[PDB]
Order: structure tokens, then sequence, then C-alpha cells
């Protein structure tokens, strides 16, 4: 019963910010307007600059982006948001500074109400039970791995096998078979660069046209393309 | 500018250089640094696709011909005793957060710490590189487990980052290795990033930390362009 958009990536090649991902959202809005932007993950850039950014882009659309870190009241702007937009950048931070907020389980609540979610990269990462398959750099400890728990597979975001010439270190293949140790009930969706999974009127969908990976305990990994139903 | 570094470490980026066996480069690096020492306790914990017992068993038949004996940690009656007594502390690659959640939770963090302290040779090799820095913010291993903290052995005073390249994949729009590391000096700008490359290796001994390697060492500090480092540069 959720309204999930979840984005392996921002930006295809040759192409803008967040363009491939319009047309999904303004298919999926079904006449939402205001939404509420989780700037958090950004690190390099200031949360007002990629608040602006994300309202640029998506105004066209007729969606109104309110920047949570600048409300006085973030639990009601929550509350009363259509849509709940989170950004790419850091999962750890992302997640910290949501944990920290008391914000987690109130986006939670009010995307299972009926709320759109909109997320790429990081923000992808934050709608599975766990950040345990981002690919980011542990700069802050988020005190918990447990995420939004909106979508019930691992996603892996920027998936890729290929690594530089002559290079020893872990393959993602080989960091996912390890997660598959430790967790050895869970699917993990390789989602690579330029997909995505669009969760609608009781289906999730893979879209985008490179290849996606499945992979589960002690199973060779599986093709996926788009259009396939979780 | 680092002050004199009391401990003796051996930090590898990773274990294994293209055509060569696995710790191949490593053994005259410890044949060298092991000034009479011959016991040894290894640290399996990062391995998760390999038992530890044989992550333990390959690391004693590879060092014994340096003459050093191992015993893994997991498999002696007394892990406090054995760490007290050991000569040499070994810890292997794997994967960072189990390494180092294994190693908090067993309570053997700080007495590993205390006993290269107080005179132990350590070894560490990826994961084991990480880990001994003060804290595991520079891995790049995946979160597979939740250590309860990231601080780590604090034995070397800057974060490695192991492996380090910045190349990517053709036409991949994620993060590059000095952007992630970047992302780090924002939150903790005090902070100085070794991108340690695969062949390298930082050894602490006599009180200097030497890097080591025939490949570029990239040091990244927060606002200041990367600087390029080679074999023989002290920190």
């Amino acid at each position: 019963g959720s309204e999930l958009l979840l984005l392996s990536n921002s930006t295809l090649p040759g192409k803008a910010w967040l363009e491939h991902a319009l047309p999904l959202i303004a298919n999926q809005l079904n006449g939402r307007r205001s939404a509420v932007f989780i700037p958090f993950a950004g690190v390099t850039q200031t949360w007002d600059e990629y608040t602006d950014k994300t309202a640029e882009v998506l105004a066209p659309l007729g969606v109104n982006v309110t920047g949570i870190h600048r409300v006085a009241d973030p639990l009601a702007a929550i509350e009363k948001a259509e849509i709940i937009i989170v950004g790419g950048g850091n999962t750890f931070q992302l997640l910290k500074e949501s944990r920290e907020r008391g914000l987690l389980a109130p986006m939670a609540d009010r995307v299972k109400r009926g709320a759109l979610y909109i997320g790429w990269s990081a923000g992808a990462n934050l709608a599975c039970p766990t950040i345990r398959t981002t690919n980011d750099m542990p700069i802050v400890d988020p005190n918990g791995f447990d995420a939004l728990d909106l979508f019930p597979l691992q996603i892996n975001p920027h998936f890729t096998n290929a690594l530089p010439e002559g290079h020893k270190g872990e393959t993602r293949e080989q960091r996912i078979r390890e997660l598959l140790v430790v967790a050895p009930e869970l699917t993990v969706i390789g989602l690579p660069e330029g997909n995505w999974i669009q969760v609608s009127n009781g289906q999730a969908v893979l879209g985008g046209p490179n290849t996606t990976w499945v992979f589960k305990a002690g199973e060779e990994a599986v093709a996926l393309e788009a259009g396939h139903r979780f």
C-alpha cells in the first residue's frame, strides 16, 4: 500500500540532474504537490543550496518543496506533507541526522499512511530496512543501521562489479556475499546506475535500461531487466 | 610533523601484489621488523567467508618460515592472557566492521592496544590497517554489522584509507574516493587521511612512521589539494 520511487542515482550521463526522474515522478504524483525535502545526506553543499536545487528541478511539475531543516516544527511538516523527498549524499550522515532529530519513525509512518516517498542514491538506501548495503564511507556513526523499512529488500545502488585494472580489493559481489553470510535471510538488489524501483498501486516495478542483479545466500546472481515485478 | 612514535607497527594496504603470493611482499618487511620476536597471536575476526580456523592456519603456514609461531585468539583458552604474553599481534584483512565488532564485544580492543603500546609488534593489512587508526572512518568496507562505535585501536594517529585509488568504472557517476574523503574532512576537519595505494605500507619503527612501497601515496587534509608522497616519506 505504499508509494515509493527509489532511484539508484540522480543523473544519467549527458542528462540534467534528476532529468530522468521527472516523468516517473510526474506519473506517480497523482495530484500531490506539498513536498518536504530531507537534505541531511548532503555534506559538501549547504542544505539550503540542496533544497533550492531540488525545488528548482521539481517546480515545472507543480511540486512545492520545503526544506525540513528550515521549518520550526519538522514533525508537523512531515505530518502534513504529501511527498517526502530524500536526497543523495552520505548515507551515514543522512541516517544519523534523521534519527537524532526524531524524524525516522514519523517519515516512515507518513509514507505508510499514503505520502509519496522519492529517494535517490542515499535516499534509496534509507528506504530499505537497514543501510547495510550502502557503498558510502562511515564518516559518522548513525547509532544503528536500521532505516525507514519502507521497502523490504536491501538495495545496493550504483551497482557495478567493475574494478580498476589489477585491483586486489573486494569486488562489489564479494562485499554483498559477506553480508549474506552474516544475514543469510536477505535479498540484495544490485541496482545499477540509470535504474529505479517504483512501488505504486500494489506493485514494486523495476525500471531503467541496465541489468539488475539479485543476490541471495548460496545462489548464483540472478539477472533482471526493466518490467520485473518484485 | 608527527612527534616520536613509540610503537612498532607494520600497516600494509593489502595482502597481495599482482602476480605474487598472499603476503609475499610482506615477508621481508615482517622478517626485518621482528627484532627477535617469535610469538604471535592472530586476530581473524575480519574474515567472513572463510572460517577463523582456516584463516589462522593459512597465516601460521605463511609466517612459519620466518620463525613466527601463530596462535588464533579465537581458540586459545584465555584470550586476555594470550594477548598479554604475545610478542606480536597480527590482524588480518576482511570486513573491517566485523573485525571491530568482534574485537569490542570480546573485550580485546583495549588489551590489544595496550599490549602494543607496551612493546609488542603490530602487523595489520587492509582491515588490520584500518583497525590500527583512531577510528575506522576511512575503511572502504560495507557496513554489514554494527560495531557499536567506530573508535578503533588508536595505535597510529592518522587515518589510513587502504586500497587507495581514485579511478572509477567507465561512465560511473557515484562518489569518487577523494570525494568520499573530502566529505569526511568536512565533518572532521582536523583529520589527515592517507590514501595508501595497494602495494604500499606504513612502517612505524624506531620512533618514525615511514611510508613504503613503489606507488604514489596521496595525503588529504581539509581545504588543501591532495599531496603526493613517495617511499621514504616520514609522517
